[PDB]
């Protein structure tokens, strides 16, 4: 029967137990403790007169290890050094966390989804799954005392870590870094007045979506038309959908494959629905084309 | 404050009970568990095989088994059964080892329309968290594959884990029913692979309100006007959109809420009313294009306000 579907995210617990807090100056905010290092934003160097053209080689040259304050629960991490790679910055304790489990840092790709776990004072609050916009910005929801929080994906026991927060944009969606420190997007960490390319709807995770439909028994918007991808993209580009290619539709192959419909067959249904609307009917419960859910995501939530 | 642009469906964290979670097997029948201290629950159904899940005589089946009989693995190690007993649609193995990761809990019995974070496991491995809302008709719209059932639904009240739902089944019309704790079922669903339909559901007037705060909150107020509504007139309007009656105890439930924001709760209610009879007119709220019924008053102050666990 219908497996049902929801926006989920992995499960945290693994991230967890890697959050920490790290104060310089008066700005505190959150850390990722893995092994022996502790990584996070490079902007927590600042005092509030750096903030609109920091030199941040200038303000790190006058600190020492000591300048940092980490601390884990109520318990504080020596930090016997330092170093700052892109926008991150990279503090050696003196301990190890036992809690670290298997991982790597990886760049996601504009569409790509991933988890992110918001916490505040090195303490989670809560954890939601979202993608990364073509545009590579993220349509988050995040409060001061925020930055630090990461983004991340897991295969079986292996946490991908995939993003680490460091701002707000004057239009209200956020943007940040990967594990390496370098930033998604065309954006640099201070407040100066910095705009995002015109983003567009990512059109494989509609299509993805549309098929997770399908697999769970709901086949109203489907069609008896078909469509070439060039005929595709000239309608879906007036509507701000990003362009098909054909390795999006090599990559929607297996989903093809489960339920019996063609990708371009489901171009031509996702080509009227653009064109005509819902009509006020509904898609998995929404009203609207749903766009989080890669191709991946949804043979992993409908099918194991 | 938020990023001003979209409310997330946001989970609590779900370490807590990613530690408890463990994989249960008799026979062939494999399911997860929940281990807390030296008790491991699990749905009582593992006890069933292929054939005997239309009207099984559960009370009969288990006394054919024995501690032997149950299979517990935490990760790859396996955890002796030195005892167990049936408690309504849930089975209580007790083990020789109490969970080292048990954390501060307690089991509650959730409400109609109040939400909880589920996280999704197979074969004892948590694969997914996501949040969900006890409808109104007592089902629930999850996300569920076989080998599926007891995972569990919770929510952290402050320090302390809240268990509220363990899953066993999902319903014809593509839902889910599961039981509280303490085994009993929320709604007047059975364990068994008989007839059974859920009545018709209704949108959570109490999680609309909340949500139209949380814009507010979020400084998105077009939608206001300057009049207000009784109680019964806003409810003869509501109910023609298939929305739940709001009751005087809902009113006071957004006490806080309308507290925060100085907006009497019959002031948001006339909102509302427009909104239903007007329609949103192309206009957005907190991004979205319809009014979301899925965060309760709870889960608004816990976002807007960052409360950390
Ligand atoms: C994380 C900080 C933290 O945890 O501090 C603990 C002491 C925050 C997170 C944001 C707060 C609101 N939402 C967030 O996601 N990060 C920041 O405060 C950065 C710090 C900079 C990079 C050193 N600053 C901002 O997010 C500020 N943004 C801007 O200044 C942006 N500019 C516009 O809003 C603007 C108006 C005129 O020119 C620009 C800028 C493009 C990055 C926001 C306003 C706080
Ligand atoms: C959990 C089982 C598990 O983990 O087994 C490990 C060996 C499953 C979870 C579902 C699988 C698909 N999605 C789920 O949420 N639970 C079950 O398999 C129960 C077991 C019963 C209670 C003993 N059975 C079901 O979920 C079946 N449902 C039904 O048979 C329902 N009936 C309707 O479909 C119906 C009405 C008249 O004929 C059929 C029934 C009302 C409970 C579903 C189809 C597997």
């Amino acid at each position: 029967g219908s497996s049902g579907f929801r926006k989920m995210a992995f499960p945290s617990g693994k991230v967890e137990g890697c959050m920490v807090q790290v104060t310089c100056g008066t700005t505190t905010l959150n850390g990722l403790w893995l092994d022996d290092t502790v990584y996070c934003p490079r902007h927590v160097i600042c005092t509030a007169e750096d903030m609109l053209n920091p030199n941040y080689e200038d303000l790190l040259i006058r600190k020492s290890n000591h300048s940092f304050l980490v601390q884990a629960g109520n318990v504080q991490l020596r930090v016997i050094g330092h170093s700052m790679q892109n926008c991150l910055l990279r503090l050696k304790v003196d301990t190890s966390n036992p809690k670290t489990p298997k991982y790597k840092f990886v760049r996601i790709q504009p569409g790509q989804t991933f988890s992110v776990l918001a916490c505040y004072n090195g303490s989670p609050s809560g954890v939601y799954q979202c993608a990364m916009r073509p545009n590579h910005t993220i349509k988050g929801s995040f409060l001061n005392g925020s930055c630090g929080s990461v983004g991340f994906n897991i295969d079986y026991d292996c946490v991908s870590f995939c993003y680490m927060h460091h701002m707000e944009l004057p239009t209200g969606v956020h943007a940040g870094t990967d594990l390496e420190g370098k930033f998604y997007g065309p954006f640099v960490d201070r407040q100066t007045a910095q705009a995002a390319g015109t983003d567009t709807t990512i059109t494989l995770n509609v299509l993805a979506w549309l098929y997770a439909a399908v697999i769970n028994g709901d086949r109203w918007f489907l069609n008896r038309f078909t469509t070439t991808l060039n005929d595709f993209n000239l309608v879906a580009m007036k509507y701000n959908y990003e362009p098909l290619t054909q390795d999006h539709v090599d990559i929607l192959g297996p989903l093809s494959a489960q339920t019996g419909i063609a990708v371009l067959d489901m171009c031509a249904a996702l080509k009227e629905l653009l064109q005509n609307g819902m009509n006020g009917r509904t898609i998995l419960g929404s009203t609207i084309l749903e766009d989080e859910f890669t191709p991946f995501d949804v043979v992993r939530q409908c099918s194991g």
